[PDB]
């Protein structure tokens, strides 16, 4: 009779990530993320940041969303020096002051916690990414060699969605940003915003979550009621706080996803 061993309900990010690679490695080892621990063999699965980009966490009330993304953020910083990577925050409810040291910090408005801070951080960095943008004139062997433009990669760390759409309005947020997002991976920038469950089958369908979203950036189904989001390709339901069902053209399946105090 084989002994039960089941996905525990807590696994620290040091757990997950016992050996990070750092700066001295190149941009594909730095970009391969630990995201959780699989339910079918206790072994990380992984964002491929440097091929898709982004990635989009759903998840109720006390799911764990602010939780992760602090601790994914730590496992990019630890892969990664602040010339290799810069954080802009979105952080209303303000829960993330020590998601990133102050090293990697995208200059002194890098943590907005409200609209009109927000606003200005994101006009400001659309300005700056629009420079990277590939030229018509270059060679495709140096399309996916981003060998035009040399820098950090932006990492744009959204936390409660929800909130930043109901406080701005009608108006779309991120109105700056969005026309760029098709080309994310080559200007070096991510996003990784979280949502409330309840919003987020609203989200896949705008024009900033929805973008990332439509183009198979990987997304954390956390717990929550199956009617907010009813589709069965993903299996929303009821979790322990960190576990999720991970959705990715890449294949679906539970993970456990990191914890930090
Ligand atoms: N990866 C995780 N694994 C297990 N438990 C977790 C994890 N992350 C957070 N938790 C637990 O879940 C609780 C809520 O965490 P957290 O605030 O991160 O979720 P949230 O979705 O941001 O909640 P809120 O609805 O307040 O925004 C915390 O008390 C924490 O102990
Ligand atoms: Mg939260």
């Amino acid at each position: 009779a084989p002994p039960v061993r089941v996905l525990p309900e807590r696994i620290h990010l040091h757990e997950l990530d016992p050996n990070p690679p750092g700066p001295e490695s190149d941009y594909r080892t730095r970009w391969e993320i630990p995201i959780g621990l699989r339910e079918t063999d206790l072994t990380p699965a992984h964002c491929h940041m440097h091929t898709n980009p982004h990635l989009l966490i759903f998840g109720a009330a006390k799911s764990g969303k602010t939780t992760i993304a602090h601790a994914i953020a730590r496992a990019i910083c630890a892969r990664n020096s602040p010339q290799q990577v810069r954080f802009m925050l979105a952080d209303y409810r303000s829960g993330l002051l020590d998601a990133v040291p102050d090293t990697h910090l995208l200059g002194a408005g890098a943590i907005n916690r409200n609209s009109a801070s927000l606003d200005e951080a994101v006009q400001a960095l659309a300005v700056n990414l629009k420079k990277r943008l590939p030229p018509t004139d270059l060679t495709t062997a140096q399309l996916r060699s981003r060998s035009w433009w040399s820098g950090f990669d932006v990492v744009l760390l959204v936390d409660d969605w929800h909130m930043i759409v109901g406080a701005a309005g009608g108006m779309p947020p991120m109105a700056p940003l969005a026309p760029l997002l098709p080309a994310a991976a080559d200007i070096g920038l991510h996003i990784i915003v979280t949502c409330q469950m309840s919003q987020a089958y609203k989200a896949t369908m705008d024009k900033f979550v929805g973008a990332a979203f439509g183009s198979g950036a990987p997304t954390m189904f956390l717990s929550g009621e199956k009617q907010e989001f009813p589709s069965s390709e993903f299996k929303v339901k009821r979790r322990p706080p960190g576990q999720a069902f991970l959705v990715s053209p890449d294949g679906k399946e539970v993970i456990q996803a990191p914890y930090i105090e």
